[PDB]
């Protein structure tokens, strides 16, 4: 079974204005929490320019003057499915990030997906390559798996005994092993991912996931993603770039 | 010399989504709802299975009480900060965990800066007015200064550029403001490490109203620290 | 098919020169030294009243004992590690104060490349027979896909990028047993927290395994600074490492 | 009103050790041959089959040209810093990939101590003046408090913390311009960073300052990873680099 990318957005900044700073603006959320910490620095609440007296303003000023800290007090957490136990062991490099992803070593993979690599997510012949290997090395996972239990058979208590079966077994999954993952971040940490990653320089697989990140990020908060150029390359995959 | 006030405000949580299929409810919403929904992505545990975890409070007070402490990481809070002094923000800022958005000398004028009296002294006049009085003769010096090194040195890094120099001055105890994100991992971490016996008395005050505020806001995952009064009034948190 | 055994060199450590001018000296060299200066700096304590603290070893194991962990984040040590998997590298780089450099299956060729076998399975014949087969078929399978794939890239006229786009879609195939190599530089601090979670019975048997060898390696570096972890050997023969501080 | 002048004294610094059977050499020791390591260990370019980065400063250049930054955080330099402000320290602290460990007020009694000039006011003695008369004034003060907070703690039986709590609050007097003193460490890439947002027209004077002396002894350590930060003095006197 193959498995799609899938990103949902699970959670974001709620922004509670305090009462007796004199200043509003017209935005929510995490853009509006951005905006109050940078005008905390000046206490510049009554907004003596103009040119910065909206929200997207405000915050389209801070990134061009690379004010980036500003942005780190607002953040956003995607539930991502879909995506290859390769390239979490490249997303995880990233270390302003917090995450949560399901384990193999607690969870059982005998009915695992799969997930086709975009180089070859066209070509029939490569991806039936792919997924026969898959079910051979989830048949040797399984005969594994048993052969271990067995083998631990002396270990008491019987919860150990198949953890100590499981994590072992998994030597044989492959790396297109599909992996479930929940990724948190601020607005600085994001920025600086996707500008790593939705890179020509970067995998196929992990370009295509920073470029959806970034879309919907965009989406929360225009005017700190704006930057972003998305761009075709000639191969049908995109890139963005700032 | 004016006077300022610890005032701690909370202005951001998580607001927390439930993506629609993943067979997932629970009772709770915001943060801790999220702490929950990211525990369970680890072992894919969608159902029920266990219930005495099958509640959210339950849920937390597992993760907790078996140290699975980075799944805590995943929800924030910010409090906007005033009342808290110099030599406070410089030893809350060694936690490098937080982001830090704060009132900069730099750029603000202090001419008619606030103090911030600590805690030791709060209930004398005697030292108190020694204070006012040293911190009304360093504005002076620094409204001086100020005059001097506009005129000593375009307008605004002029005004900047003396004002940087003029700040050379002002005291430990002058007011600042600052935001102050962080995870409830690493809020966790500076209430043990600051509402403590070890600490100074004012980011000890500081670490207790920041523990109140972030219990009420997530009782399950700041259940375990319990504020002591010392024999000099101000309080602890231990866990 | 063939196998690679757990190696841990250490590569890396610091070298100290105290400040001339500063009126101290002390019994060690290096980062201990280091640690020991940056812990006086914070007191201006450059003299020696206690017995107890007025050798290295001694204020050191007292600035652990007391909890001034910040201080030892001075001194760092490197290791190059290799015959280690990438299910144990998968886990290992969540610790997110270490810095590291790791062979990229984007780029390095891995028709050839070695399996580590599971510590669980080490002495049973036959499991690892399951396992070098499984990963021979697999290794087959890559250079099978890569074949094909090249043909399919020819026409990319950057050679790094070309070769990573073939053989970044080839390691899908690649098991977890895979082998990889890995430099590991971290501070004092971070090596102490990676031995409490990692040498310890809730850990993967893999990379509690790694850890020990790295606390005996830091321990001969550094000493007193590692000194309250202490070493038992479980029923099964693996060994933990444990510490009251941590 | 004894002023300190800005010292740093590099106290650490990477020493590297190659591993046996690893079939790579290279024309350098230290945290520059370590930095080489880790880049070629990521494509097992031991070899060196690129002549072009065939010497280790070719090589760093190449790791900098790529921006491969990650690699440069194998190597690490200390500094201990005398003559700082309490200002500037509270700027460069902001710096979260650093580690330190600085002179406590709350453990020194500060009865002695010094004051840092802010670069703005060195050349004009009268400014000085004002400043140092200030400063004393504020020691005054510090220790009128100090022995009135020692005596108001005497329900206090320990004798220690007595007087840390009495140093505690007594040093809400002291001025921004009260010389600190610390140990800064950080790796090549933190070093960069640090460097690039500090020694530039846009920071403090004093922090400024600083930085430009730590790229020059940097630099000293490893050329290669320091060579495209260039000096410039501005029309004021003062020190950029920019990259
Ligand atoms: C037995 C075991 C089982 C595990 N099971 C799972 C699992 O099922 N799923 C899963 O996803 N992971 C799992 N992990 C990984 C684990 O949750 C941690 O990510 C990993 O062990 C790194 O250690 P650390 O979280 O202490 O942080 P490190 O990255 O090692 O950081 C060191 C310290 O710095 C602090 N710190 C670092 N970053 C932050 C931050 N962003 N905010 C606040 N404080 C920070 C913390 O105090 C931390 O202890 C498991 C780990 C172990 C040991
Ligand atoms: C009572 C008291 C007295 C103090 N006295 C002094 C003093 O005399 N001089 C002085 O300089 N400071 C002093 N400090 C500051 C102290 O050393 C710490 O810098 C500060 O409290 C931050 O806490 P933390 O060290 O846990 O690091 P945080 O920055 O709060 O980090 C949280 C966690 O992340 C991890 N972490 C973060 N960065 C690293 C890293 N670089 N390497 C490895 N792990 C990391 C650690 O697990 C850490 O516990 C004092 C603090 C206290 C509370
Ligand atoms: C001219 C100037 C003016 C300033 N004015 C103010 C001011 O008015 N008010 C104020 O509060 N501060 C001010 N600052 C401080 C500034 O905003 C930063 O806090 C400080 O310079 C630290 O540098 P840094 O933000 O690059 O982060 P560092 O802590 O130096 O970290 C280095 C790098 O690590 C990454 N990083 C570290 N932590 C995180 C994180 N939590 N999330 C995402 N990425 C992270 C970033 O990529 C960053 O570039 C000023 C600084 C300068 C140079
Ligand atoms: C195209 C590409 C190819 C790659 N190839 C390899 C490879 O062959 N081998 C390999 O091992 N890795 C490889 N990587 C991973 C890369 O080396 C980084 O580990 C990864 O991209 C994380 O990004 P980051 O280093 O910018 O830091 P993050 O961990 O995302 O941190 C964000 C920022 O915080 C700062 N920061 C964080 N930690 C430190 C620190 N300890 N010191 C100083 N500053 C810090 C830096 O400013 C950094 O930019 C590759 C990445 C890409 C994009
Ligand atoms: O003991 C463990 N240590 C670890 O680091 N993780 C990880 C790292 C990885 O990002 C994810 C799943 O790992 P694994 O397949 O080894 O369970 O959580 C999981 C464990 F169970
Ligand atoms: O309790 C303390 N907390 C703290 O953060 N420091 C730090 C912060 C600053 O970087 C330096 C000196 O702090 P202080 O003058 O408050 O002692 O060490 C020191 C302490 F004693
Ligand atoms: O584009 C890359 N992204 C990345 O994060 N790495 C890292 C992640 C992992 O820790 C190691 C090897 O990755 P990979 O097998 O994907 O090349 O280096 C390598 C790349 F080439
Ligand atoms: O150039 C600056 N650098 C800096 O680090 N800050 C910081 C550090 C401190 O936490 C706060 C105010 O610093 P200052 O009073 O120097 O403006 O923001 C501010 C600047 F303007």
């Amino acid at each position: 079974e193959t498995a799609p990318l899938r990103v949902q957005l699970i959670a974001k900044t709620d922004f509670l204005a305090p009462p007796d700073v004199p200043w509003t603006t017209d935005a929510d959320g995490g853009p509006a929490l951005v905006e109050f910490a940078g005008r905390a620095c000046y206490q510049s609440w009554s907004k003596p320019n103009p040119k910065t007296a909206t929200n997207a303003g405000y915050l389209r000023h801070i990134i061009d003057v690379g004010h980036f800290s500003v942005l780190e007090h607002a953040s956003v957490s995607f539930y991502i499915t879909g995506i290859s136990r390769s390239c979490t062991h490249e997303l995880i490099r990233h270390r302003h990030f917090s995450y949560s992803q399901l384990s193999q070593r607690y969870v059982p993979e005998k009915d695992s997906r799969v997930v086709v690599p975009p180089g070859m997510e066209d070509d029939a012949d490569l991806r039936h390559i792919l997924t026969e290997a898959a079910d051979a090395a989830r048949a040797t996972y399984s005969e594994l798996l048993a052969k271990l239990e067995a083998k631990f058979a002396d270990q008491p208590n019987a919860i150990l005994r198949r953890k100590q079966a499981r994590q072992a077994a998994r030597a044989v999954l492959p790396n297109a092993t599909e992996t479930r993952i929940v990724v948190t971040g601020n607005y600085r940490a994001w920025r600086h991912f996707i500008a790593m990653r939705a890179s020509e320089h970067a995998d196929v697989e992990i370009r295509r996931l920073a470029i959806e990140c970034l879309r919907q990020l965009a989406a929360v908060a225009p005017a700190v993603f704006a930057d972003f150029e998305v761009t075709t390359l000639a191969d049908g995959t995109e890139v963005a770039t700032s």
